DNA sequence: TGCATCCGTGAGTCGGGTAATAACGGCCTGTACGCGTCCGTTTCCGGCACCCCAAATGAACCGTCCCTGGCTCCAAGGTGAACTCTGGGCGACGAGTGTT
């Protein structure tokens, strides 16, 4: 219990609250199984029917889940600038 | 007391974006939203107290911008004659020519 709390309150650049983070792990969860059961993966209304909640709301979630990237990691083939030198 | 052993700076110039996990009820509250009701406002229907206001309805009316009246005093239309061409009419004279 402490340690999941704990990867809730911390692990994301940006707070993410408890109750968020476990829907949006057990939407992945049963989605990579969904996709393992029936060799496609599932498509947002299919997940929706599982989530029992509308496909509306699992897009939100989905986008939701998105972390940042650094400023500063090379953008480039090589290591010659950082993506924070592209940015306006 | 060297001595290996890290250990800390290079090394120039103007195509984009890629992922994981057991977590699940149950209670609280809190800020935002959703109901029903009542009161200040405000805005007009038609009323005056009358405010009167006024363009439209009778005058003059006098100067003036139109009519009628007569009068000229002149310059244009009517009345001459000639003449210098303008044109036709008259006449004579001369060689190229119809003919046996």
């Amino acid at each position: 219990q402490a340690i999941t709390r704990a990867m809730a309150d911390q692990a994301r650049t940006i707070r993410i609250p408890v109750h968020m983070v476990e829907v949006i792990n057990k939407l992945g969860r049963i989605q990579r199984e969904l996709l393992q059961d029936l060799g496609r993966e599932p498509t947002p209304e299919e997940l929706a029917k599982e989530m029992d909640i509308t496909p509306e709301k699992v897009l939100e979630i989905q986008q939701y889940a998105r972390e940042p990237i650094s400023l500063d990691q090379t953008i480039g083939d090589e290591g010659d600038s950082q993506l924070g030198d592209f940015i306006e």
